[PDB]
């Protein structure tokens, strides 16, 4: 079963325009990303002090990079504290619709795109690189659910039957064709070494076979 759901007027506008603008400066995906799992590692680890169980579904909070050729996919996971349904469809909309509202408006202003991280709304730079996005995450409270969105004005979301992940978030990324460069081992690693070296968490870049 496969839910669909329409995007709000501004985040689906928001999203046209990191599509369709000219910006050479796609890297920062990388960086508001991993950043996004930084953030999701420190809310369980913090949750955690106060609630051992919490990592019952695994105690090492790390981030994986895992490019693969053959798929043309780039996937981040973590092991952060993930998402319910409500946060994939209406909690996480919410906070985007005003930080996306906020960002076009300085973007108007002079800023330009790589000032997304500061409203809130990093993940869609996902987009600079990426054709199509699939987010699997699984939270304590909640099933494994599967979000999908190729923008266009729409995202699905339907319940997981893949791999249980445990708790998390998987961040899948089908890359452009004109964007591979962004699966080879040494400019993950540029980026990674200039926008994420002081990370609090390992960042694994697994190798292909
Ligand atoms: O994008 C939507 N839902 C899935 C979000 S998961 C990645 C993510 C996206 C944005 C932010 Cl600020 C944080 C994390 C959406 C938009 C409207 C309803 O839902």
């Amino acid at each position: 079963e496969v839910e669909t759901f329409a995007f709000q007027a501004e985040i689906a506008q928001l999203m046209s325009l990191i599509i369709n603008t000219f910006y050479s400066n796609k890297e920062i995906f990388l960086r508001e990303l991993i950043s996004n799992s930084s953030d999701a590692l420190d809310k369980i680890r913090y949750e955690s002090l106060t609630d051992p169980s919490k990592l019952d579904s695994g105690k090492e909070l790390h981030i994986n990079l895992i490019p693969n050729k053959q798929d043309r996919t780039l996937t981040i996971v973590d092991t952060g504290i993930g998402m319910t349904k409500a946060d994939l469809i209406n909690n996480l909309g919410t906070i985007a619709k005003s930080g996306t509202k906020a960002f076009m408006e300085a973007l108007q202003a002079g800023a330009d795109i790589s000032m997304i991280g500061q409203f809130g709304v990093g993940f869609y730079s996902a987009y600079l690189v990426a054709e199509k996005v699939t987010v699997i995450t699984k939270h304590n409270d909640d099933e494994q659910y599967a979000w999908e969105s190729s923008a266009g004005g729409s995202f699905t979301v339907r319940t997981d039957t893949g791999e249980p992940m445990g708790r998390g978030t998987k961040v899948i990324l089908h890359l452009k064709e004109d964007q591979t460069e962004y699966l080879e081992e040494r400019r993950i690693k540029e980026i990674v070494k200039k926008h994420s070296q002081f990370i609090g968490y390992p960042i694994t870049l697994f190798v292909e076979k």
